[PDB]
């Protein structure tokens, strides 16, 4: 089997992306944030504290003839930024782009932090990291991809995120019309539960390529590109007036600037992020200070190839017995 679903940015600046997912019988369609950096499928629901729901579409398990309580199971997750959610668990039928999994753990939120409440366009998350990170207790649950894997034509999914435009998540096949040239595959470590790999270096604009190993994760769930402070300083040094500011907690550049591209290495291949992709717009309405899309990872503990980087490529998440990642230009 295969599936194919369109993923759509939530606003004009690609702050996050949403993909429609069918849950239950009859289907209840919720727009979920597909997140290769986490491993829980959780939704706003009829159980969510009412004051913490503000415009989201909710899953109501009592209206699904295929829903079943997973007795005794609870979940709780903290993301790196202070965003949190928790609740109980049902199993139900879940379909993405025509690919159906029965008995999928659907984690129903009883509580969500304010950032989730305020994101009216995001009805939940669908995790696509490794199932070892799933937070359900006392019985850890599998991701949608792990449950679908054996049925798929090939044990892969692909992320093709758009710049200021919709893109595609495919399951079970590689669309050879969706990229140019060849896909370069690179080794993955699953030791931390992430799609963790090692970039071979970087270049700033038309500058020379610096060969250096950069370990990081491919995370569709992270909006920005987070890299070592040395690399980030070298990038922003090429933008007149750019600076790291403590009020905004990161690098800002003049909204009159033209940004240089940023290239990252995948083996001997190179992925070029156009300068415009590194532009996230004014820090507040009417400001002439604009938010940079490349930021330091120094406070995180890991480098993160988030959407800024991934949207410049066609990305293969290869879930074979020994997982690998593939990147192609497009
Ligand atoms: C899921 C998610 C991410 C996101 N990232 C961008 C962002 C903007 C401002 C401050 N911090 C982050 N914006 C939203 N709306 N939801
Ligand atoms: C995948 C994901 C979503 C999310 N949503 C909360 C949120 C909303 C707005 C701005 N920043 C965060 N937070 C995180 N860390 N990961
Ligand atoms: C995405 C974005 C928005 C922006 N807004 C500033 C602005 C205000 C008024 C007229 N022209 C520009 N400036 C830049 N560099 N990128
Ligand atoms: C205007 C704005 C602020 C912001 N703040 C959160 C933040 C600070 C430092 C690094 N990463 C995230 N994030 C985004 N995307 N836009």
């Amino acid at each position: 089997s295969t599936g194919s679903a369109t993923t759509t940015p939530i606003d004009s600046l690609d702050d996050a992306y949403i993909t429609p997912v069918q849950i239950g019988t009859p289907a209840q369609t919720l727009n979920l944030d597909f997140d290769t950096g986490s491993s829980d499928l959780w939704v706003f629901s009829s159980e969510t504290t009412a004051s913490e729901v503000d415009g989201q579409t909710i899953y109501t398990p009592s209206k699904s003839t295929t829903a079943k309580l997973l007795s005794g199971a609870t979940w709780s997750i903290s993301y790196g930024d202070g965003s949190s959610s928790s609740g109980d668990v049902y199993t139900d039928t879940v379909s993405v782009g025509g690919l159906t999994v029965t008995g999928q753990a659907v984690e129903s939120a009883k509580k969500v932090s304010s950032s989730f409440t305020e994101d009216s366009t995001i009805d939940g998350l669908l995790g696509l990291a490794f199932s070892t990170l799933n937070t359900v207790s006392p019985t850890q649950q599998k991701t949608f991809f792990d449950n679908a894997k054996a049925s798929l034509d090939s044990p892969v999914f692909t992320a093709d995120l758009g710049y200021h435009a919709p893109g595609t998540y495919n399951f079970g096949f590689i669309d050879t019309t969706a990229y140019t040239g060849s896909i370069t595959y690179t080794a993955v470590s699953t030791k931390q539960g992430f799609w963790e790999w090692t970039s071979t270096g970087y270049a700033v604009g038309s500058g020379t390529f610096k060969s250096t190993s950069i370990d990081g994760i491919a995370d569709t769930g992270t909006t920005l590109l987070y890299l070592p402070a040395t690399v980030v300083s070298a990038y922003w040094a090429q933008v007149s007036g750019a600076k790291s500011s403590s009020s905004v907690g990161g690098y800002v550049f003049p909204c009159s600037a033209t940004l240089p591209s940023f290239t990252f290495g995948v083996g001997s291949a190179r992925i070029v992020i156009p300068g415009d992709y590194i532009d996230f717009g004014p820090i507040s309405t009417g400001s002439s200070s604009c938010f940079g899309g490349i930021q330091s990872s120094a406070g995180i503990g890991i480098n993160i190839f988030g959407d800024v980087a991934l949207k410049a490529a066609f990305v293969v998440f290869n879930g074979a017995t020994t997982p690998t990642l593939g990147f192609a230009s497009k």
